[PDB]
């Protein structure tokens, strides 16, 4: 029993974290084989950020302008290249602790574990989701750039996020491991803001199933709904639309509890219309949307 | 910016997790040097749990009755002893990945990271506190016995918990790494239940300071209180008493925000009397008590 925000074990990622230095900027890098991956804004001054031409800036740099530090040892940079918004520093030593890995670009609504680092040393690990507006509600301070988001499948690490910036609302923006930003964000100092966010509906339904698995079913009812009628109420409460694909993804959780997806949708509809009336679900007074149907399966009985 | 439930990086602990087998029971063990630590109930059948005499049960066992498996390799048990409610299996190989470590017995209200394991393999990591009633609100399934709780100070791992059982309310009970249970719990099948729990007051105050550090201050007021008058209201709402020592521990957070501890106590008093009036604090509709003043300092600006 129990249900907690659960991150993947961070060991395979810790052995990859290095510190990257360029001039007066210090951030983190991800050391995999003989290549160190990091945000390309490491080469910029604050003045360069106003209207940067990175191709023109990188041509002014040499290999000796980059400093890589792994624990105590200093790695020599023997090459450098840019791919989108990430810099790839070729080093003279291949990382002996490189795990089996993949670079994957995730969809909005998907979750991942974050290993927050400062100066090449991991500080902590936590779980979060890619919000529908393509920002993340993380916990990041100055120097956290280069920290990564990931999931673990068997023994393979799937890196899905690299941290780059904090927006004015306190939310965070970054790229996949190939340097493509999630959302309409760019790596330059411009007026950029997060768009309106919505609640991840398939995730709320998965978390209500986890609550049933853990023994709390006060919120259930005898009603059912159509996919269309539920979607009419979802749009009203700023919820993401539920597709037939989401219903299929929720199938294994529906078969374990005995509650049809459309029956669970009628409980969610009543919870949104009537509130909780002073009651909690898995220790929460608010509906939770940062657990995917896969996360519930992995942690539950 | 941001504030999340943050666990310590779990790498140093993952390299210690092994699978222990005795007869038909399989649980996890903690491999440190040439000793494997695990719950002593691994030697018992379900029938033995009714009224066990462990000294008499352990004398019937040989070294070959114990099976230790670290990844692919099988470790030979060359000795065995019991210390309180933990079994210590001496093995022929010292763990090459043993970190710098300590065994520490924590006070109620203190937090730690849990690395949940099944069959010697870590499944995930999450944060929790030792509740005032000496149980933990964890997330554990069958086979999780031997999973450990810990904190990390610089490069030293402080192990504070080993998992043993789940009580009827779904909460969890276990020992320190020297085999002494937290609370009045025993490792036998008897009617045992968690006592009444209370809210960890110094932790709620620390989390309100974290909210001020992150920019939300709607809950502040112009009032102050005495330590005695605040304690009169705390007892009424089932909160732990606040001592002068707790006030001193909250000093660095009080000096960073400019808000006196007794001023923060008057905000908490009003929050308990009037509620939140449809408002949240750090994304939470309930007051949070599983962040110590040290946890806030470690993660905040």
């Amino acid at each position: 029993s129990g249900f907690r925000k659960m991150a993947f074990p961070s060991g395979k990622v810790e052995g990859c974290m290095v510190q990257v230095t360029c001039g007066t900027t210090t951030l983190n890098g991800l050391w995999l084989d003989d290549v160190v991956y990091c945000p390309r804004h490491v080469i910029c001054t604050s003045e360069d950020m106003l209207n940067p031409n990175y191709e023109d800036l990188l041509i002014r740099k040499s290999n000796h302008n980059f400093l890589v530090q792994a624990g105590n040892v200093q790695l020599r940079v023997i090459g450098h290249s840019m791919q989108n918004c990430v810099l790839k520093l070729k080093v003279d030593t291949a990382n002996p602790k490189t795990p089996k890995y993949k670079f994957v670009r995730i969809q909005p609504g998907q979750t991942f574990s974050v290993l927050a680092c400062y100066n090449g040393s991991p500080s902590g690990v936590y779980q979060c989701a890619m919000r529908p507006n393509f920002t993340i509600k993380g916990s990041f301070l100055n120097g956290s750039c280069g920290s990564v988001g990931f999931n673990i499948d068997y023994d393979c690490v799937s890196f899905c996020y690299m941290h780059h910036m904090e927006l004015p609302t306190g939310v965070h923006a970054g790229t996949d491991l190939e340097g493509n930003f999630y959302g309409p964000f760019v790596d330059r100092q411009t007026a950029q803001a997060a768009g309106t966010d919505t609640t991840i509906t398939v995730n709320v339904l998965a978390w209500l199933y986890a609550a049933v698995i853990n023994g709390d079913r006060w919120f259930l009812n005898r009603f059912t709904t159509t996919l269309n009628d539920f979607n009419l109420v979802a749009m009203k409460y700023n919820y993401e639309p539920l597709t037939q694909d989401h219903v299929d993804i929720l199938g294994p959780l529906s078969a374990q509890t005995g509650i049809a997806v459309l029956d669970m949708c009628a409980s969610l509809k009543e919870l949104l219309q009537n509130g909780m009336n002073g009651r909690t679900i898995l220790g929460s007074a608010l509906l939770e949307d940062e657990f995917t149907p896969f996360d519930v399966v992995r942690q539950c009985s």
